């Protein structure tokens, strides 16, 4: 449980650039002209695993002891965290086992194996895959790699915000997607240590708003049901350490429905020619709603395209909603 | 430079200054498709060009070859898509005025793409034919040099640089599959390869409802098609070019046609193997190759196709995805 | 006189990456095994102008007022600062006049002109060139671009240190060449705000040690004579604001002679295939002498290759001294 | 003894881009203004081993059978060829032994070891190291990787000329340095198959003109003494196949003295900021002499910076000659 000062030094020490790279901060030209603001996208889809999660996973796994590395790492994931851990394991020479639910698509399982990870199909949902991963952790001595709730993982995602401040120090507000809150905690703790004038706003899907629920209650709480449309942010309970940072450093939170998310997927395809996954377009959808609700004009605003690992046939849903939005 | 022989085309391909605007594009193995089809299946990534289609090669070679008088008088063409984007980019890079005529009903995103590349756009006509008629009239009135989309020896040599790159990126290639609209790309690839590695088979691929080259090969000369399908916009060509048909009839090894559903399946294959979203004409050649592999029971070979373009309407993707879902 | 926190925010705000770029931090293999330390070199020669000075020049010039750019900028420089101001003016669309001594090599003034700067040849030495530059500045109203003594110039150079910390946070010590003191002040203030456990060592040539003289006296002092071998560090008086920061944040200082500098040129050519100018190999020379004097083993030590704009014929002196060392 | 058409197909089939890269063709701005020609330099010093030799070595080594690769490769070289063979062996996963004279400088032995080659120091000169290389080849079954006299080596270097034609098709003349003639043969045969109107001119140091000697006699002869200043072109006898191709396809040959080479080293340092070794500046020197001898103006002229693996202390002699000029 470090203070902001220690987090800043951990962000600097995190060796993310042995696996991840500095990603472009690109102006969205069509959307900037339309919304009377300078809107910039942090293109985390350009990482080797096509999401940001490589940063925190590699940071945590490089920081393990020689003993822990020799016994390998385990985790449970539906996709993006699995590719982060598989890729980091190949680079570090460490055995990695990823438990995924039995219903996981072959393309996702293949991607994890292609990056050098061992895959175990187990469980009817993510909760049963995580139970198997923790059980196997204690039984066979694998080290558990948490997808968000860990200071070294938060520091790793914080490298993203450090790049932002050097790529554009005149930023006014940064919009961050939230699942368990690893990324939001890293961005918010880093920015509040270096350039606290910049507003950090968390964005959540309406049917997956576990941080909003935790903020309302004043502590982490379980959601009764989590929507599955945005896979990456389908988290039932915000993390303990991530909530501590988010409750302390976030300036605001906003929620958006499936329609806004799909509109943002279309916006990013037309402005930067990338197909974001729904959780990758989430922060943009929040920013667009924030801009209208608060009548924001003349500012420099950034959102994180956090991932672009999309199911091809799953794009039918996104495109159908976009067609339905045209009819109105 | 009116009806050149093979040796004169070869030297023309070396002389085309395409690398002042275009770039050498990757030749990638499609891993999933290669393991599934028992061949090494490679894709030439022409979507990686600055205008996201190969048409920059022919347009820039032809426009850079014009006299100092013609350049000072500017160029003109009629197009709503890739050819217009290639002419606009070339004119910006050569510092030459370019006017592009499009039908008044053309979508804003198409018009703005050509404008963003540096081309003046004149909206005129109720269809492509009237847009072309205006452009030819303005060519006679105001002295613009018309830039043909395929039927020109310098345009053909410009596209031929694609095949010269292929021979250096993989000289162990067995067969190359090429989409055909008016025949410019196929003529350049065929004449180049038959001058340097004649043992490589070059096979043209056409949409069933847009096969003006199969019609011209059946008749022995260029003929007009009654109706042309519009699904694959890039290859919606009513009549093959005179010079391209001369080279295609002389140097092609085979031709094949595929229906809309085969194209849609190819779009899905390219999104899952190389993470690109091809437009229908850009997946045409892969559709052609997959039918050819099955009809001829081909195994253990090295086969290449050209992803010729990736300028896609986002909302147009829902038909492609609907057909893919019906395909299982 | 900003505080450490203000310098940190100034470093982050410095728009240096509109002109300069992030330079490699390379390991020197041959030297590392020989001296039993991991020795890293920051390759500032890889900047478009082939010295670090682009960072501070562009930051200061981008930060003027629209009125100041309309009137233009002036500076006096013998080489590397001139190419930084020339390049920054072309990128910013600003008029730049550079006063250089009449004896400046044609290759140096052509490089400044090639980068898009007006050159005025005047003066028997750098002093008379600076005097004419300040004179034209008061008369015609050109904004003077200081080579080192300016918070925004210092903040610009500080971006080098911020890169170092993200490229290797397990560094033990960083060795910095010192002329006027802007780079050493940027590097030292930045690192002491973020990773104060890291040691920052200034390195000066013996016949140009105006920071050593200033530290001995407790204030900036004038040097009677300054050696001209290492052109970039041939400064007679340390800057006021750079001295304040250097006195406050530096961990140590060391001086070296012409033989050490020439030996460090040979080292850099054989390990990383670069021809450093004498000022660019200076920090390495200090590092080697520091390692021996303090018996340093098993540490991670970085120096800055600050520039590689060498007069070809001027290399005879360096090669001559290296042959004498070989004998 | 393949024909021109066969070499062309060899150049296309050479898999050089698995180890080597397409190098820049750069205009020399200062020298182009001074000499009233567009003077372009092909920067083969930017190859991973800092010489063109990685092209020929990788193409030959990749063309070996699986059994040959399993038995390993051997060569004799104290400089650039050693680094090319070493680097190719690391990319192909093949064992390589390199025999070098016992007096070879440490930095040269370490550069070959760093690229992944086994070094055996043996012999009082190059001839004694080569004899040990062939001996170890005949006993243990190492495949001998020739530095120049081999059709696949020649076709590997010829990729350099195929790049040149696509980088600038309005080239008038190309100048190539010659040691054993593998580079010149590959460049000359490639260009004469595709754009024969382009002149190819061999350049040789006077102290090492084994190709001019072979052309005078009409067949490969032995040079009595060879100059060692330009190490990479210090070859006693032109190859058999490289001479056959050079004699048929070159347009001209020109020699230069040491001072011309030194002046060219200074020109390249001031125009492109590289320190060429003497063999790498040889082509430029020949081109400057050619330009004056034939009053060439307003043309597009290319030379090959063939290598920049230089001895630092050796620069003292070059610098002294440049000050005297």
């Amino acid at each position: 449980a470090p203070e902001g000062a220690e987090y800043l030094r951990a962000v600097l020490r995190a060796p993310v650039y042995e696996a991840a790279q500095v990603t472009p901060l690109q102006k969205m030209e069509k959307l900037s002209s339309r919304l009377d603001n300078v809107i910039l996208v942090k293109r985390e889809d350009r990482q080797p695993v096509h999401s940001f999660k490589l940063r925190g996973a590699y940071a945590m796994m490089a920081g393990l002891t020689e003993e822990q590395k020799a016994h390998g790492v385990i985790t449970a994931s539906a996709g993006n965290h699995a590719q982060g851990v598989a890729f980091s394991s190949a680079r570090l020479g460490v055995k990695a086992l990823i438990v995924m639910p039995t219903a996981t698509a072959d393309i996702k399982v293949d991607a994890v194996r292609g990056f050098g990870g061992e895959v175990l199909l187990h469980g009817a949902n993510f909760d049963e895959a995580k139970a198997k991963a923790i059980e196997l952790s204690q039984q066979q001595g694998f080290t558990w790699v948490p997808p968000f709730d860990h200071p070294t993982v938060i520091a790793g995602q914080g490298t993203l915000a450090l790049e932002l401040l050097q790529q554009d120090a005149h930023l006014d507000r940064v919009f961050v997607p939230v699942g368990g809150g690893g990324l939001a905690a890293g961005v918010a703790v880093l920015i509040k240590q270096l350039m606290p004038q910049i507003k950090v706003i968390a964005v959540e899907a309406e049917d997956s708003a576990c941080l909003k629920a935790a903020l309302d209650a004043g502590h982490p709480v379980d959601l009764p049901r989590v929507g599955l449309f945005a896979e990456g942010v389908a988290v039932k309970r915000i993390g303990d350490e991530t909530f501590r940072l988010c409750q302390e450093y976030l300036d605001d939170i906003i929620t958006v429905d499936s329609d806004a998310i799909c509109a943002a997927v279309k916006d990013l395809f037309e402005d930067v020619r990338a197909v974001a996954e729904p959780s990758g377009a989430l922060a943009l959808a929040g920013m667009k709603k924030y801009i209208a609700q608060h009548n924001i004009r003349g500012e420099r605003l950034a959102h994180i395209l956090s991932g672009a690992n999309v199911n091809f046939l799953g794009l039918r849903y996104v495109l159908e909603r976009c067609e339905l939005l045209e009819l109105e």
